[PDB]
DNA sequence: CCGACCGCGCATCAGC
DNA sequence: GCTGATGCGC
DNA sequence: GTCGG
């Protein structure tokens, strides 16, 4: 938290561009700069000191100057005062409400937590569950609880078929002491890039996790991506655990290493890596790394480890715990 | 400069 | 019903 | 908003 004052500022600005301005590249620009200043291992004394880092330019320089003097950012102070944009940025904290839906509701006078509860009929399914567990989802999960959840999901995946492999990823695999939510990579030998020797593969796992009341709600579901809700079992008289966001990704087993790369993140690490891949003439997604021959994807290169992906784009390997950009 | 700015799964809707 | 585009999220 | 041809 060396320059916590500054990354916070830039994150709030990032949210405002993402949510009220619907300016996604400004949101990325602001987030990259917050990321690179967070990695910086000195207390920043100057806006010019910051401009030296990639992703800090003039406009962020001047804002860091204003903030270091006054402790504030006038732009942020007035953004806070504005009743409209403050409401739109609140509504996007509900899972399923993004920047268009948040602005559509505040056009209809729906702008506070009491108003969403009154008009749940105007909300789709993902937004209803988002509203139901709004408080729970704001809470972070302790690594202790993440370890309990891991044991339930892996023991249940083993009871459906012992050939499943389930790998917990996200900030957990990077060694976070606390997690936003849980992310499970799933392979089965019957699902590769060649064929899908068995159907319902992801369905079976979700069904069983629902049969034991671990999974409690479904935001979205398909053949390879599940997005929903889960809860640890509690003991007698114990207050129930908070409900938790769970994501499960069924990845073809021969593409495990590219998938576990994707799912370990961070999101910003993923972005710097794929962006650097393009500079080296490659493209990386969760499935493959492919050459660029006129900027059209050639054939998947062969991949036996995570490090093989790092070697193609000519990066030294970085442990999961060092990808938390 | 001043256009380019990762990559993709699922849900929803307009058009056909 | 499909297809593309848009919204939402990872 | 930043930045690289
Ligand atoms: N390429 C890419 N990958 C992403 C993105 N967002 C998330 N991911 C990937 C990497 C993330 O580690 C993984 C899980 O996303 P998640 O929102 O849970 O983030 P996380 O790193 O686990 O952080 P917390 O869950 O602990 O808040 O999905 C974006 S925007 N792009
Ligand atoms: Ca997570
Ligand atoms: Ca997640
Ligand atoms: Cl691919
Ligand atoms: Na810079
Ligand atoms: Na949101």
């Amino acid at each position: 938290t060396l320059n916590g004052g500054i990354t916070d500022m830039l994150t709030e600005l990032a949210n405002f561009e993402k949510n009220v301005s619907q300016a996604i590249h400004k949101y990325n620009a602001y987030r990259k700069a917050a990321s690179v200043i967070a990695k910086y291992p000195h207390k920043i004394k100057s806006g010019a000191e910051a401009k030296k880092l990639p992703g800090v330019g003039t406009k962020i320089a001047e804002k860091i100057d204003e903030f270091l003097a006054t402790g504030k950012l006038r732009k942020l102070e007035k953004i806070r005062q504005d009743d409209t944009s403050s409401s739109i940025n609140f509504l996007t904290r509900v899972s399923g409400i993004g920047p268009s839906a948040a602005r559509k509701f505040v056009d209809e006078g729906i702008k506070t937590l009491e108003d969403l509860r009154k008009n749940e009929d105007k909300l789709n399914h993902h937004q209803r569950i988002g509203l139901k567990y709004f408080g729970d989802f704001e809470k972070r999960i302790p690594r202790e609880e993440m370890l309990q959840m891991q044991d339930i999901v892996l023991n249940e995946v083993k009871k459906v078929d012992s050939e499943y492999i389930a790998t917990v990823c996200g900030s957990f695999r990077r060694g976070a002491e606390s997690s936003g939510d849980m992310d499970v990579l799933l392979t089965h030998p019957s699902f590769t890039s060649e064929s899908t020797k068995q159907p319902k593969l992801l369905h079976q796992v979700v069904e069983q996790l629902q049969k034991v009341h671990f999974i409690t709600d479904t935001l979205s579901k398909g053949e390879t991506k599940f997005m929903g809700v889960c809860q640890l079992p509690s003991k007698n008289d114990e207050k129930e655990y908070p409900h938790r966001r769970i994501d499960i990704r069924l990845i073809p087993k021969d593409q495990y290493y590219c998938g576990v790369l994707y799912f370990t993140g961070s999101d910003i690490f993923n972005k710097n890596m794929r962006a650097h891949a393009l500079e080296k003439g490659f493209t990386i997604n969760e499935y493959t790394i492919r050459p660029l021959g006129t900027g059209v994807a050639g054939e998947p290169l062969p991949v036996d480890s995570e490090k093989d992906i790092f070697d193609y784009i000519q990066w030294k390997y970085r442990e999961p715990k060092d990808r938390s950009e």
